[PDB]
């Protein structure tokens, strides 16, 4: 396995490579990230909350979560949003990071993306997506403001029940 913001992420299926690339924020920053290119499957293990995540290069497919409560719950998609890499969660950076703190010296770009969206995740949530669910038993959307919905959901983003 691997650890990334505090979840232990297995593979289950599939296959990447990594490699260095530029991206740009919302505010026009660059950004110098590792990234994985490869469709996988994963296990994402936590001490409050558990995922099932499939996704591509950049690109979050299916997110299934499910946790002790909302905030749990919320900072497990938080992570599993920065860890797609995804375009909309670079994009949803809409202010400069700060690089040159002291603190902040030894976070590569995806850790200081990880600490940004812990801070405040709204227009991260604000800025992904919705669409409709055809809503599974057991299962329920979650809304950009991290309320249940049988009708909506962030996109590619189910809650399960524990
Ligand atoms: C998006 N991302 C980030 N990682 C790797 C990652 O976050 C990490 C964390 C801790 C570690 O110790 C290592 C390590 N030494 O290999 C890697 C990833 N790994 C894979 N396979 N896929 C991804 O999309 C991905
Ligand atoms: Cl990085
Ligand atoms: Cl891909
Ligand atoms: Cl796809």
């Amino acid at each position: 396995s691997f650890s990334f913001g505090g979840f232990t992420f297995k593979r289950t299926s599939g296959s990447s490579v990594k490699k260095e690339e530029e991206v740009l924020t919302g505010n026009l920053q660059t950004l110098k990230i590792r990234v994985h290119e490869g469709y996988e499957e994963f296990t994402m293990v936590g001490r409050r909350a558990t995922a099932i995540l499939r996704k591509a290069t950049r690109r979050l497919i299916q997110l299934i979560v499910s946790g002790r409560d909302e905030q749990s719950i919320a900072e497990a998609i938080i992570v599993a949003m920065v860890f797609s890499q995804e375009d909309c969660m670079i994009k949803a950076v809409r202010g400069d990071l700060n690089f040159v703190n002291r603190a902040n010296q030894r976070l590569n770009p995806m850790h200081q993306l990880l600490r940004h969206f812990q801070k405040d995740a709204k227009v991260l949530f604000q800025n992904w997506g919705i669409e409709p669910i055809d809503n599974v038993m057991g299962m329920i959307g979650i809304l950009p403001d991290m309320t249940p919905s049988t009708e909506m959901s962030l996109r590619g983003v189910r809650v399960s029940k524990m």
